[PDB]
C-alpha cells in the first residue's frame, strides 16, 4: 500500500492543483503522480513518488524531468525486465518535455508508460496539440482523468485520514470536454 | 438586408445569451435566430425571424418548436422549391424537439437545416448525446458557432446601436472545446 511509499501531499494542495476546469490560471504548479509496476496490472505496486516543479523554464527542472532522472538512476537498482508506469499529473506535458519523454520511450521498449492528465496543458497552442502527438506516437497512452482516478489519486498520494473522496460538482462536465478535445487532438 | 425583416434583440441580451462559455446556468431562456433562403446561398435572405422560448418543458413553447409551426404556415404562402434554413440558437436542441425537427426534415426533402449552437445543451448527459445525434440523421448539419457566426449574428439580428460587436474572452479557446465535444459525440 502506497501510502507509506510516498510523502503524501496535502488535501488543500490536491483539491486545488488537480481540479480539471480546462481553462485556468493562477496555478503556476505541475505535480506528478508517479508509480511502478512490472508486466502485470493485477499484483502490488512496486514504487511509487510524487514529483513537482514550477512551469517557468528551464524545463529541464519539470516534474517530467525529474521522473526521467530518478527512473534512469532506478532502473540501474532492479532487474532487466518489462514496466509499466502511470502518472497521476495535474497538467499537460509542455512542449520540450514531450520530446524528451518520447526519446526516452524510444531507446527504452521495456517501458511503457500511462499518463493520465488533470487538464490539457495550452490545448489551444497548436505546439502543444502535437506534443501530445509526439507522446501517443512514441507509445504514450494519453488520458483524462475521471471520477475513478481523482478518487483512486486521493487514495493514494494525500493525507487522506481515512477521509473519502469528495469530488466537486462539474467534475464530469469538464471530464467530458477534455475527453473529446484529447480525442479530437489525437486524431489522424 | 434583414435587420429591417426582423425585430431586432437587444445588445445587452446578445451578449448575455450566446456567451460560450460551455457550462452555464443563470441562464433561463433559449434564443432562436433563423433565416430561410434559395437553393443558392448568393441570391438574398427570403425571410427572418427571432424566436423565444424558455428552457423548461413542454417543448411545446420551444424556439425550435415555434419555428416547426411559423414555418409550416409560411411555406403554403410560397410556391415549392428548395430551402436553406440556418438557425444561430444560443443553447442546443433537447431530447424532444431533436424528434420533432428529424422527422419535420424526414417529411420534406426539400428542405435542408444547418444549426449552429453556441453552447451545447448538457452535453454530459448521455440522451441530450443522441439528442444531438438524431438531428444528424435526417440530414440537420451541426456546428459550433464561432466568431465569424458570431459577428455575422451581431449583424443581422441585433439591434447594433452604432456601437460595433465586442467579441468576449476566450471565445476561441471555448470555440475548441463545443467544437471538440460536439465531433466526438457526432461520431460516438
Ligand atoms: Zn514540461
Ligand atoms: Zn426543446
Amino acid at each position: 500500500q502506497i501510502r507509506n511509499m510516498v510523502e503524501p501531499m496535502d488535501p488543500r494542495t490536491f483539491v486545488s492543483n488537480f481540479n480539471n476546469r480546462p481553462i485556468l490560471s493562477g496555478l503556476d504548479t505541475v505535480w506528478l503522480c508517479c508509480e511502478v509496476k512490472t508486466k502485470d496490472p493485477s499484483g502490488p505496486p512496486l514504487d511509487a513518488k510524487i514529483f513537482q516543479g514550477k512551469v517557468y523554464p528551464k524545463a529541464k527542472y519539470h516534474p517530467e524531468m525529474r521522473f526521467l532522472r530518478w527512473f534512469h538512476k532506478w532502473r540501474q537498482l532492479h532487474h532487466d525486465q518489462e514496466y509499466k508506469v502511470t502518472w497521476y499529473v495535474s497538467w499537460s506535458p509542455c512542449t520540450r518535455c514531450a520530446n524528451s519523454v518520447a526519446t526516452f520511450l524510444a531507446k527504452d521498449p521495456k517501458v511503457t508508460l500511462t499518463i493520465f492528465v488533470a487538464r490539457l496543458y495550452y490545448f489551444w497552442k497548436p505546439d502543444y496539440q502535437q506534443a501530445l502527438r509526439i507522446l501517443a506516437e512514441a507509445g504514450a497512452t494519453m488520458k483524462i482523468m475521471n471520477y475513478n482516478e481523482f478518487q483512486d489519486c486521493w487514495n493514494k498520494f494525500v493525507d487522506g485520514r481515512g477521509k473519502p473522496f469528495k469530488p466537486w460538482n462539474n467534475l464530469p462536465k469538464h471530464y467530458t470536454l477534455l475527453q473529446a478535445t484529447l480525442g479530437e487532438l489525437l486524431r489522424h
